[PDB]
Formats: structure tokens, sequence, C-alpha cells
């Protein structure tokens, strides 16, 4: 329908960039896109071009894809796309992706606002190749490094940020003034689970399980732990996946809860708010974040939950013994021992109550969720940076972190994204206001630059 | 279409009754009807008539009349009418209600389960006049006292009843052997309050507000105080109402939140989860009433949510500036202090925020909900029958009330409903589970008698 | 939870019956059911048995067995069941049948009025089940027979009913005053399709394809002939129960359409409709079937229609070319030839625009409708005792055909259920109006009897 | 948020224009912005401005203020606003407008494709202002004049475009190359209908009706003919505005039938489906417009049906006779006379069954639709250019009529928009193609200058 934009021009890796970002997911790639909305001159009027390289350690992009269950749909109107909130007149909105595939119209007359999460992957895939020229893929960032360009000075003026190419294991290095650390959650598993290769985070359902259990034709019994999107989602699809399988939901709670999207409620995910969220103290802001919990954390989609709840009544109009149900929900359960060195396929775990009986399976689905910590690892060698005392990296409102003024030069600075919380509301591990925050971060990093 | 069954006999009121029942709403309506269907041989095979009566405050049936508010909608299933889940065959169902009114092929293409109040009092209107001739209209209960029909023994084998005619204020009492307390609800309001005409409760809202705002037509300034389903419907309402009127929502949370009525959740008002409720300690029953709570308190219907965030959106088309808007919500408030002596028409209601500006209005009506203790009241010359130390009264599982054995006799005994949420669940207030009660009440009550 | 009702008794097979049905579908069930409940004194005040059979071929009760497709559902309310339009009061309602199977409560938490086929069908078997005194399964009626009782008088007053056994081959015959024909519809084919086993109605969907396509994994190619229900629930279907397959939906029309069930016109379905539409001309009432034709014939339910829209919308996700779709629609197409005589697995179904191209296809599913004509076939002997001149049974308004009265007795009979469409209106072979006319025909047939 | 794009410049209006417009409805509106976003460089690479005029006889923009009923909704994904289905970059878009007006993260929390009607209005006001200086109001057009810069010769190059100022009355002559008529419709009266300022057309509802009934509180009686979606809207609206009324629908049909928006047959309305119809014979597009008509005329959006629907069975609730209802449809029904002479407020309506009683009411709202053939009257003048024997205005697939090549100038022409139903499909008319379809215009027109 129209070109495609200007590509961004690639920067020789010796060279010291301005901007160099650790992860290209959804945060990073809303980087990017405000940053071309920036420098153009049709949707901005003041508009040489920064210095900027992206890091990922996929080999491609690609969006939860272990997690790409089929049927699964955004939980996320597509208004809040990667740029409409932020300019809708940008050609990186999803409405201009459509038109530019020749499905405009076709997704129109489907009348919703949620795709399927493999039409928004693709989407956001679509934004992503735009900026191929400056993202390297299969890298996989181990350390930042403070820097000196006057070694015998004692003020840091930029950072060396080290990779291991994921293929060669080859370790890479490029020098920035500024980092950003966009790279999203790792893994919570209980610790009370021992590693089996039958125990599964939910995040590696869609690569690792087939890997395990190769025939979908086969009897398996397979539970899943937890009770929130992510858990209902496997629940529900492991019964189309695996026909013949017997499942098992365990959770703690009582049953699943829907997720409340209800529209004063779900205000609090408005990109004006962060700055009324950020400025509260830190003990309303820790109560605001378990008022509004059911907005976020252990809910289901409540069109998921009653289909899920109609399969167990259509299985109870079958046989009224619940006993003996193919696929069983068992709630207010703590797995307290999992056997998993006997001769069989299959582990033995043990459950109890949850309040203040044994399944034998040949996987568990842990379905826990995330954590959201990795960057301190990336930054144990820039800690010394912070001002005296610290022992947390404390983001300002524009997401750069706060260091020592006589240690580190004013033109140099590390931000963090999709890890702050605690300090910016439940929306910032979101989709909800990348849009925004993108501009926000090209305002905050590039501003100079760019007045 | 067909004929209403045999009426229940009256009985002379000097005569010892075997059941006096304080109440004739939706609770003792439910017993009324489960103990016309005991007695009724073509429901129940093995099928003299108990002596009954039962003691109405109100001059006729009514339903919260206070709250019938044009377009109201029940909140529950019509499936959960007064016998259906006891027993679909009844005469006294919703669904054969409709058939003899004509109108159930109507409301069968209403397609909902959910009928307008209006409707649904008229369903239990039409319930209750089937038992006209046991009910005594008009008449207050006002005190419970132990009798003895051998005074020199210490025991205690029946009750007198004693209630004030609300049209005469005279006082009668009959005799029994049971009582049961079925009396609902006293309006909770905030202690801070000062009392006024002007500051009314939502129970009162259909009936003392038009009182004192006699002009429909007039700007006045109308406040309500509350987040929950009754806050929202006066406030919805009021712009109907009031149509030239500026309204104000206060509220000390954030955001209307919407009821939870997801089906495994709600499966916490099946009948037979009470037994499971019941069953739990003290201290686990606590922390299940408050893991539930969005399901019943402080929540409104989605539907309904929706309907006002609309109404303000529409606002803001045509006003960008909310200060000028005609109907407004204030979230995060308190009441500090009511300014209600001066000259003027109106109050001013001092605000700040509920985190650890004045209104001037015409009335504020208080949706802050209801108490249920005011059977204590009735009761107080009991007291002394309950076991040696208890300073509560104690329902067991039949909801009869534990009392000392040596001091009262196995025939004579004192039944609660309605405000045992503490030991029997989130149902027990509500119509959820009233079917089923009503007849475990009449076995309870009436089970020697009926074998 | 209650005990069910006395059984009908059964009579022996030498004696004259009162009434003798053909077919125990849901029209004759709702006839069994409007007795039983006519003779429970419980439910008429009024209330020796009649002599009465119900013959039906198959060999146990099933309801459309050949197209109980996967979560398929009822496009019915359930208020339209066999019995509460009637009498809510019944025994026989689906609501009453879920109390007896404990599964009341849980049937609520649906928020369902459209139960899945599945357990409909079981509701209807559980109804069935209580007749079996009374019906003689396996058995085919083949020919009815006028009677003289005085073989040398000119009148008929009573009717020979022979039938076929279906696993013996062997002739019954028993004697009737009465007979109702209630045998549903048979498959109606285009007649420019050739007979093939590869070409099957939709009828014997479930029942007849998995027997000639065996291996549900293979990559057949299976076309669907027709834009009704049925051809889009086999159409949605084959992409579940066959993966692999390449299926096509070959319609003349140029769209799947939605039936129409929006309250006002859904109206001509109320049972007090059948009086009004009877009595208007033949003129006026085929101008009315017309008009009203989007709620009954060759219309899909909106739900289907757009999870079938979602489905091809995914499909264009995936790839923008949809000549390469695994699933396709042709629109404004007929069938001009089939070839399938060839040597290879596959049909040559060619095609042309249906305005006034070939695939190659393991299977063709033709959803093109019902006949209602095979009474016809059942009634050929008994034709000379119309009035002179008729060529088509005539049926009153209580559903009797019209005979000489000169040559058939007043006390005996023949009526017509489930194909009296053109007299009747559009309910008469659906479920919507079985409860009321049940009675209607208890009424018609047993009303001497029953004063 | 951003600055509105560069305003067109204004042509002096005794100069030759490349384009004048008669209408500056949205058909105009989204010619007007087509044309700026071709002229921009940021929208088409490749971009002396045309000379352009628009002639509107309001006074300012106003979309149908006549049927701004309130609450009533669009009836159309406000995806197909006047520039998105073109070009979702566009600064004209419906989100690039919320978002200028800071409301856009508001709206998305209504999760509606569908706005309030009054929304959609100032949408396009907001459009429309931004084309002031090249948009004259007040100004009826009243011909269209072939015009000769050779008058010697034989040949049209200009046609003159006189109007009538709505305030003076005066005459202005504006000459062109190139005419559009985008005028919309005229009120369709049923020719049996007397004159009388009782009697007002559905066009002229918010405007001339409460000029009549000038006390909202008096129980006129109010009658309303039709059953199409704005008889429909009327109906439902004189409820609210005049509570104590009795109102009256009168339709021929038996019941308002619903809209159909399914998705396959909605495709109908996809603009690259106008190609395909436009193509189609004349006799295959009066079968296709007849297929398809319950998309478009003659029903109403199922939503509005059933509120209408629920509020008649609220009255059924307080009252089953029929005959006392306040508000009542009376189907299958014609007026046969107005008695309109009588000194009484009311006019006596006679009615009749509508198959091959009488009203006194104080005004009819007729809801009979429109006519779409006073362009007609506007070329009357330039009907002679047309080919030989041509007696109708035949629109090529670019909507410029044909005309004697030999006669007018290739430079020269007549495009007509919002008329051509019969040609281009049931699109036309709406809002539905006007985004792509402005493109397409501004191609044809200016298509010479643009390369
Ligand atoms: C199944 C699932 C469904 C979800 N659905 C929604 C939804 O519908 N709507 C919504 O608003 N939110 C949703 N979320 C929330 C999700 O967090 C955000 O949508 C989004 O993924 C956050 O973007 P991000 O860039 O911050 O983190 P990520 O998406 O996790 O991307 C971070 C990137 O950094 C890369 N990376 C990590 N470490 C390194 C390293 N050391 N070196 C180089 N690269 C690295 C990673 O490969 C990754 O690509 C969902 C989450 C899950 C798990
Ligand atoms: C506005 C509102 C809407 C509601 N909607 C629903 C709903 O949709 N679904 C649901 O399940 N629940 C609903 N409820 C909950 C409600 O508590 C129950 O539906 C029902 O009213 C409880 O019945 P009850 O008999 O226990 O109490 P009540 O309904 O309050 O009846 C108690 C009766 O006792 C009389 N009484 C009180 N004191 C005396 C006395 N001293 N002497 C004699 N008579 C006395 C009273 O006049 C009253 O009639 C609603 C409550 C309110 C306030
Ligand atoms: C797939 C499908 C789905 C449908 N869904 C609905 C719905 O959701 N709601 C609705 O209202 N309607 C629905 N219908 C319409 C259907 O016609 C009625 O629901 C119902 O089946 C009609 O009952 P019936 O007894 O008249 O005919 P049938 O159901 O066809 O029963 C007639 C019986 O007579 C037996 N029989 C036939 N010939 C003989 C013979 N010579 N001798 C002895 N026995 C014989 C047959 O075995 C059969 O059991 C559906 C129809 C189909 C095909
Ligand atoms: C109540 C109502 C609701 C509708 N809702 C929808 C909807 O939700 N979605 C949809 O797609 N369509 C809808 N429509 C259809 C409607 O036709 C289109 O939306 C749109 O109005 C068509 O634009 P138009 O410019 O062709 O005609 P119009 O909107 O009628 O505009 C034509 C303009 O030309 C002016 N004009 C007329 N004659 C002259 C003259 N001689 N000289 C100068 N100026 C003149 C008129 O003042 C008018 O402004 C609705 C129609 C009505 C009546
Ligand atoms: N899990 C995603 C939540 C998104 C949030 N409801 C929003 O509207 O932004
Ligand atoms: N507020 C009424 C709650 C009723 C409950 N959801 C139930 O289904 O019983
Ligand atoms: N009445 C408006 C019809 C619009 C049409 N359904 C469309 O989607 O374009």
């Amino acid at each position: 329908l129209s070109l495609d934009p200007p590509r961004l021009r690639s920067t020789p890796q010796d060279e010291l960039h301005d901007l160099l970002c650790v992860g290209f997911g959804p945060a990073s790639l809303a980087i990017a896109i405000a940053l071309h909305d920036a420098l153009d001159p049709r949707l901005n009027k003041s508009a040489a071009q920064p210095k900027i390289c992206f890091l990922e350690r996929q080999k491609q992009f690609a969006w939860h894809s272990g997690m790409l269950v089929p049927g699964s749909k955004m939980q996320i109107s597509f208004i809040k796309d990667l740029a409409t909130l932020r300019d809708p007149r940008s050609s990186f909105t999803f409405l201009n992706y459509l038109h530019q595939k020749g499905r405009l119209i076709h997704f129109t007359n489907l009348s919703t606002f949620l795709p399927a999460r493999l039409e928004f992957e693709d989407y956001m895939r679509w934004c992503a190749q735009q900026f191929s020229d400056v993202v390297a893929y299969g890298e996989e960032v181990v350390e930042v490094i403070p820097g000196k360009s006057d070694p015998s000075s004692s003020v840091v003026d930029f950072f060396t940020v080290r990779s291991r190419n994921v293929e060669t294991g080859e370790i890479s290095a490029r020098r920035t003034r500024k980092v950003v650390i966009a790279i999203g959650g790792t893994a919570k598993m209980p610790s009370g689970l021992p590693q089996d290769p039958r125990i599964i985070h939910s995040s590696k359902y869609c690569t690792t399980l087939p890997a395990l259990l190769k025939d979908k034709s086969k009897p398996y019994n397979i539970a899943v732990l937890g009770s929130g999107q992510s858990a209902a989602e496997i629940f529900h699809d492991l019964q189309k996946r695996y026909p013949n399988s017997r499942t098992t939901l365990i959770m703690r709670d009582s049953a699943m809860r829907p997720s409340d999207d209800s529209p004063f409620v779900n205000e609090i995910f408005n990109p004006e708010r962060v700055d009324k969220f950020y400025s509260q103290s830190a003990a309303e802001r820790q109560r605001s974040l378990l008022a509004d919990k059911a907005t976020a954390y252990s809910v289901v989609r409540l069109e998921l939950i009653e289909e899920i709840y109609n399969d167990m009544y259509l299985q109870r109009v079958k046989n009224p013994d619940e006993t003996q149900w193919q696929h069983r929900i068992l709630p207010e359960r703590k797995i307290t021992r999992v056997e998993h060195h006997g001769p069989q396929s299959r582990m033995r775990i043990h459950l109890k109550s949850s309040k203040p009986e044994t399944l034998e399976v040949d996987a568990l689905m842990v379905a826990t969720g995330y954590n959201r910590n990795a960057h301190e690892r990336l930054l144990s060698k820039v800690q010394h940076l912070r001002p005296t005392g610290q022992d947390q990296w404390k983001p300002h409102r524009d997401y750069r972190v706060e260091m020592d003024p006589s240690k580190v030069s004013s033109e140099a600075g590390i931000w963090l994204q999709g890890c702050n919380e605690r300090t910016h509301g439940l929306s910032d591990s979101l989709l909800s206001v990348l849009a925004v925050r993108g501009g926000e971060m090209v305002q905050s990093i590039f501003g100079e630059q760019l007045e």
C-alpha cells in the first residue's frame, strides 16, 4: 500500500555508541519505533542519526514463543500497540500493519479488539524487521562494565557491553555512553521442586514439552501447577494437544479467578497514571499494587475460565463421578514431595492441603510466573557507582537509574525497562504503556541531540 | 393455568404454636414454601398440619422497596428462586409463577437469567399471598421471652413472642415451642456522620428522598457515599430521576470494582457447599470469607459499571474539563466533617484523601451497607439460657442456636436465619440457598411431626 | 432426589388399542409425557389407563445421532423442553431432569439457555426410558390399513398398523382406533447427484463417514454441499475430526447467513400463534412462511458463523493466498457433474457459477435438508377414505386428518405430527411447541375418555 | 498532541475552478480529506494546489442532526472512518482525532467499535473545520449549466454552478471544469398521507417535533410509521423524551427485523467488492441488492430491538392487558386515511391490515426512508449532453457520468456520489467505503494534475 519508512543506519561496533539496548523484545522495539518517529520530519517538525545498537539473544525476533498456544488471544486492546497511543499517524501502528498486509478490512469484520497472540507477534515481527540493520541477534549480553575516557580521572563516562555469541560462544564488546536494559523476566520456580527434565516451566511449553512427550496420541498423565493465565491456557491446550492424556490442574487457591479489566479499575494502566503512581510514597505504592492485584497476577481471562468450566461440565454430563474424569482440577493443594528417581516413566507427586493423595505423571508443567531481577547480574560491576549505601538500583521517573554524580558523567547513564513495577505501576511489565514510554525514553536519552 | 395448591390453616393466637417466625421476607417465605411442599402428598409420598405463624412489620409483603430503582436487575439466576433448587416440580418456582401469569413464553424470548427486581419482587409477592392466612402483617416483634409450662421447674419449654401493632401501637403475645428469627439487616451508617434528614441511607432511597427533594426538575446537588452495588444504582438513577441535578459519587476506594460471579468462584454459593464451609475452623472460615469478598461486598455488576463509565465518557466528549461535569466521581476520599446547621438548603461536606475540598449538597445518600445484629436485641431475655460463658449466639449447622441442655427442653428452640455468614458462608444473607435451606429448616423444625 | 412417577402399563398386542403412535422421537415423546401428566391426579384434579403403543424403528431412543457433532448446541431455549411451556410443575422438565441427575446447580453456573445437543438428547432419553413398557423398538412401520369391525358395513372404525422387525425381518400387526404418524423427515438429496458411497447426506455424518474415511490423520479432501446449520457444523467439525484434511464448503448462495431469533420475529414460534397461523388463508400462510424463512431454513447460528469466519481469518494471517488455504469456502457455485467411476480414491466434482473449475474429493457431505412426505407412503391404502377429490391429507387444527364422515367412524382417526408446516407454521417440525401440542393432542385423542 | 496539517488555499469565485463539489456531507468531506492526503509529501512521495470549492446549504457542518437521538450509536466500526481504510497513517483518522482531543486512552477503555452518533459527528466536524477556507456554507445549489469557452463551437468544456444564499436569497455563480454532486437523500413520504404540520418525517425529528409539542410533560399521543432503524430509534426515544405520552409504532411488516452485519455477508461492504458488484449485469445487480437487503433497509440493530422488547415485556409485567399499555406496537397495519381538519389538537388515523380501528394522535412521525433522485433536478439543463436516447445518468465505475464525447471535452465532467447503489452496491450511500472512494475520486478527477 505505502512504502516502508527509511531504515536506520548501522554503526560499526568499534565506535562509541550513543545508546546500546540489551534485549529486543517489545520494550526495546517500542524504543526503536519511537526513535524512528522522532527522526521523522513528517511526524516531528523539528526532525545526524544517533549511533544505536540492540543486542538480542534469540536468533531472530520472537515474542514468548514457548507460550504461543493455539487460539491464545491478546489480553489487551490492539489500540495499545507499540505506537498508537503515542502517535496514531505512526507507520508502526497495528492498523497500518494490517493495511500493509492487505488484511485491514478482514480484521475489521472480526469485530475484535483482541488479536490472536500469533497475529500480534507477527505485527511485532513486522515492526522489528525494519530495524534489522541495528539489531545484532544471537548475542547474549553477559555484563556491563564502567569505562573512563580519562583512565586517570575518577569519572565514568561510558560503559562497555560484552555479549556471548550464542552460536560460536565468542565474546564481543561494544562501548556506549548510555545503556538500556530491557530483558523481561526469568522463569520463577517453586524452590521446593527438584530439577528434572519432566518438570518444565510454562515459558518452555511449546518448545520443550513435545520434545519430552513425542507421541500426541499416547495416554500421558500431565499435571499443571498454578492458577494464573498460563496455567489455564496450558491446562486447556493439553486437552486438545494430547487428546488421550489425563490432565490435572494443581492450585493452592480454591478457584481460578477472573482478571479485572473493568473500565474504572483499568485506568491504572493509562500512560498518564505513571506520573501519579511514581510520585506516591513506597508504602502507598505497595498498598496500591496489592489493591489492584486482580488486574495482573494470578488471574485468568473470564472467557477462558468459562470455556474450561464448560469442558468440566461436559465431563459431568458423561460421568457424575469426578474421580473418573479425564481432566481434573485439584484446588487448595500444595506439592509436598516429588518422587522422581524411580524406574517408571512417571514421577510421583505427593499433595497436601494448602490450608494452614498422590498423582503419577509423565510431566509437570509449572506455571508459577516470572522474576524480574536478571538485570542485577548484568550490572554487578557497576554497583559501586550507585550513591553510598544503596544496595538496590533506584530508577528515576524517566527510568534512568540513580548514580553518584561525582563518579559518573551527566552524559552517561543506565536505564531500566520492564522491571520497575515497584516504582512505576502494574503497566510497567506489560504492553500497556510501551508506545508512550518509548517516546519518553527517546526524549530522555536523545534529548540534547534532538534539540 | 392450574389451580393454586391448598392454603395453610391459621392458628388462634391464644394457642401454643409449633413454630413462630419473626419476619416474612424471602428467608421466612422460603420456609413457608418448603413446609407447604413437605405437606404435599404429590411432592412428598409420606405426606394434622403444624401450628405456624409469621410476624412481619411491613403492612404487606415487600422486598427492599426503598431500593426498587427503575431498571434494577436481579444479580442471581432465576433458577435460584425460592423452590427450584430444592424441587423444580414445586408450584412455587419462578417459571411456574410466569406460567400462572400467562407470561412464560414472553419471558423466554428475553433470553435472560436476570429478571427486573420489580418482577422478582412480584414473584415473591405472588408466593407470599398464598400464605396470607398464617402471616400477621403490621406486627413488629419486640421481644422473645422464655416460658416454663411448669413454672416451678427449671426447664424452659416454650417462648412468648411479643409484637407491637404498627398502626395501633398495641402489644400482642403469642406462645410457641420453636422460634425462627429471619429479620434481615439494619442500615449501617458511618459513625462520623451526624443525624440529619438530608442524610439518608440507601435503604430509604425510593421512599424518603423524593419526600425531601419534591421537585424533580430542580438543579439539586446530591452526593452518594460508597462504591458498592447500592451506591452505583443510586448514582446512576439520580441522573435519570433528577435530570438537572449535579451528582457526586464519594468513595474511599479508587474505583468501583466488578462483582465476581465467574463459575468456579461462584460455586461457594452452591447449597451443598454450606456443609463444607460450616465444618471449617473459625480461622479458615474468616480467611475464606476474605478470599471471596469480591463475590459479595463492595462490588458492582460489570454491566452497571460499564454503563456508568460510558455516561462519564459522554460527558468527556462534551467537555474535557472534568471539574465542569454535571455528574462526577471522587475516588479515594473520606468525609471528615459535615456542616449542617447553616441557613442554606445545603450541607457543606468536607473531604480529605482516604490514604493514610468541599461539596455543598441538598442531600447525601449513604450507601454503606447493613449490619445483621438486630436479633440480639430481640433475644436479650433468653441469653441466660445459653451455655455458661457464651456472649454470642452459636448456631448449629441446622441454624438452631446452642442452649444449655439442662435449662431448655429438647422440644423447644430458637433458629437464626440470614445473619449467619460467619458460620455458614457468603450465601447466608442472599437468595442463593433459600430453596434448599427452607427444606432443611422444615426438616429440622418439624422433623418429628413429619415422621 | 424424588422418585420417578408411576410407569404406564403395556398392552398385549392382540388387543384393540386406543392409540398407536408411529415413531418415538421428540414429537411422540411429548405426547407420551402429556398423557402421563394428564393421568396424574397431582397435576390434573380430574385425574382405566388408555391402551397405547409407540413403534420406533431405532433399537433404542436416539435424537439425530448422525449429527451429534462434538460441541453442537441446542438452537432453542431449554425452557422449550418437552413439558415446561405446558406445565412447569411436570416431572418431565429439563430442570427437573437436571435435579434428578444431581447436576442442576452446576448447569445454573453455566449461565446458558442452550445445552449441548448431547445433554439435551440425554434429557430426552431419560424421559423416554420412563415409557419403555409401551414402546416397541426395532419396529419399522410399513403400512396403515383401514379396518371394519363390521366387515359387511361401509364404515371403517379401526386401523391395522403393520411393522417390520428390523432385526428379524418379521411382520407384526397391531390394531387401533386412532393412529398418530410422527416420523420426522427423510434426507433430501439434489436430484443431479449420482448414488455413490462417497456421497453422504449430513444425517449420516457421525455414523457412515468414519466408516468410509477410517484414518483420521490422512490428508483427505472432503467437500460439504450447502450453507445451512448442518453444512456449517459439518464443515467446522471436519477441521477438528480430520486435522490434515483439505475441506471445501460449496454453496449456491454468496454467504452463510445468520438465523433470526430476534425477539419480535421469534414470537411466530409461540404456542398460541399456531391458532393464528392455522386460521390464515393458504396464500397468506405461504407469504408468511416466506417472510420468516431466515428463522428456520438455510441459516446458521451467528456464533458458529463467527467462529468459522475467525478460522478463515487465521488462515489469511498465515497465507494471503486463498487458493492455498487448507479449508476453503466456494460461494455462488453449483455442481454440474460428478465423475465417480475413475480408478482413483477420489471423485471429480465439476463446478459452475450458480448465477443465471474442479475439485477432487474423497467424500462429499451433502447438507441439503429434509423432506417430510414419508407419511404418504404409510397411508397409501387409507387414501380412499379422504373426501372425494382430495389428493393430499388435510390436517385439521388439532392435527387429525380430514376423512369422509360417511366412510369413517367418529371414534376412529389419523393424526399427523411434524409434517404440517404448511398449515401450522414454522414451529411444527421443531421442538418449539412440543410441550403444548402434546397436551392438545392428548385432549384431542383421549378427550372423551378423560372426561 | 501534533499540529494540524497545512490548510488548503481558497479560490476567488470568479476564477475557473478545477473541481466544484455540491454538498459537504461525509462523501464530499472524504474527497477533501483524500485530496489533502494526496497533496501530502509525507503520505505520497510524488506530492500548484488544485482550485477547489465545496458548496453546502447548511450554515455549518452537521451530520443528520434531526436524528441525533440521545444514545444513538454508529452502526459501523470506527475503522471505517473517513481515512483509515485508505491510509491508517492519515491525520484524519478517528483514532488520531481522539488523540488530538486527549481522549484516545478513555475511548480505548470503552471497548467499543461503535461510537455515539454524537461523537462521530464531532469527529467529522473536526475534520470538516480544517477545510473551512474552501467550503462556502449557507449556499444551496440550484442548477448546473453547461458552458463553452468557445461559444461558437459545439463543445462544452466547463460548467457554471449557481447557488442561492440561504440567508440573503442572493444567487452566486461559480465556473468549474469538473462537478461532483454529493447531496445525499431527500425525505421519502408515503403518497397517501396529506400535508400537515403534525405529520413529520423522521429526518426532522430533533428539529421540528419539539417545536410542535412544546411541553415534554404533557400526555401526548404520538405515532411512528415504519419499522426500520429510524422508526425504532424514534419510538424508543419518545418514551424518554415525552415520558407521559402514549406512543404507537405502526408497521406494515409483522415485526422489527435485525440488521445483518454477520461477517461473511458484511463483506459486500468491502471497498474491493465495488469492482465486483459494478461489473455484474443489471439483472444480477438487482438480484444481489435484493438478496442482501437485510444488511441495509427496513432493519434495526439487534441491541435496539432487544431493548424495545424488554420495555414492552416490562409493560406486560405491570399489566397483562396490551390494550392498556402506554406504548404499543401495531404490526401488519397500513394507514388508509388521516382525518386532519377537525377542531381537536389531534388527527384521527384510520388503520387497516396490510395483508392483501383508529388512533387519535398529536403528531405522526413518518420513518419511511429516503429517495436519492435530487441530483436529477440540479442537472436538468445538462441532460442534452448525454448520449442520444439516455433518460438516466449512467455513472462509470469511477462515478463520472457518461456524456456524448463529441459534445463534451475530455477535461470536463460530472461525477455522482452517494446515489449510485444500483451500479455500485449497498455500500454506496453509507460511510463504509468513503475513505477508499475519496482516494479513487481524487485520482479520477485530479489524475493528470497529480502526475
Ligand atoms: C504468555 C505471556 C502472554 C502475555 N500476554 C500479554 C498481553 O496480552 N498484553 C500485555 O500487555 N502483556 C502481556 N504479557 C506480558 C509481557 O511481559 C509483555 O507483553 C512483553 O513481553 C514485555 O516486553 P519486554 O521487552 O519488557 O520483555 P520480553 O518480552 O521478555 O523481551 C525481552 C528480550 O530480551 C532478550 N533477552 C533477555 N536476556 C537477554 C540478554 N542477557 N542478552 C540479550 N538479550 C536478552 C530476550 O530474548 C527477550 O527477547 C504476556 C507475557 C507472557 C509470558
Ligand atoms: C437493594 C438490594 C438488592 C439485593 N439483590 C439481591 C439479588 O439480586 N440476589 C440475592 O441473592 N440477594 C440480594 N440481596 C440480598 C438480600 O439480603 C436477600 O435477597 C433477601 O432480602 C434476604 O432475605 P431475608 O428474609 O433474610 O431478609 P429481608 O429481605 O430483609 O426480610 C426480613 C423481613 O423481616 C421484617 N422484619 C425486620 N424486623 C422485624 C421485626 N422486629 N418484627 C417483624 N418483622 C421484622 C422485615 O420487614 C423484612 O421483611 C439484595 C439486598 C438489597 C438491600
Ligand atoms: C442436526 C439437527 C439439529 C436440530 N436441532 C434443533 C434444535 O436445536 N431446536 C429445535 O426446536 N429443533 C431442532 N431440530 C429439528 C428437529 O426436527 C426436531 O428437533 C425434532 O427432531 C422433531 O421431532 P420429531 O419426532 O417430529 O421427528 P424425529 O426427531 O425425526 O423423530 C421421528 C422418529 O420416528 C422414527 N421413524 C421414522 N420412520 C419410522 C417408521 N416408518 N416406523 C417407525 N419409526 C419411524 C424415527 O427413527 C424417529 O426416531 C434439529 C434437526 C436436526 C436434523
Ligand atoms: C439517522 C441516520 C443514521 C445513519 N447512520 C449510519 C451509520 O451508522 N453508518 C453508515 O455507514 N451510514 C449511516 N447512515 C447513512 C448516511 O447516508 C451516510 O452515513 C452519510 O450521511 C452519507 O454521506 P453523504 O455525503 O453521501 O450524504 P449526506 O450525509 O446527506 O450529506 C449531503 C450534504 O449535501 C447538502 N446538500 C444537499 N443538497 C444540497 C444542495 N442543493 N446544495 C448544497 N448542499 C446540499 C446537505 O446539507 C448535506 O450536508 C445514516 C443515515 C441516517 C439518516
Ligand atoms: N494482562 C494485560 C492487562 C492489560 C490492561 N488490562 C490494559 O488494558 O492495559
Ligand atoms: N449478589 C448475589 C450473588 C449471588 C451469587 N453470585 C450466586 O450465584 O448465588
Ligand atoms: N448501516 C450501516 C451498515 C454498515 C455495514 N454493516 C459495514 O460494515 O460497512
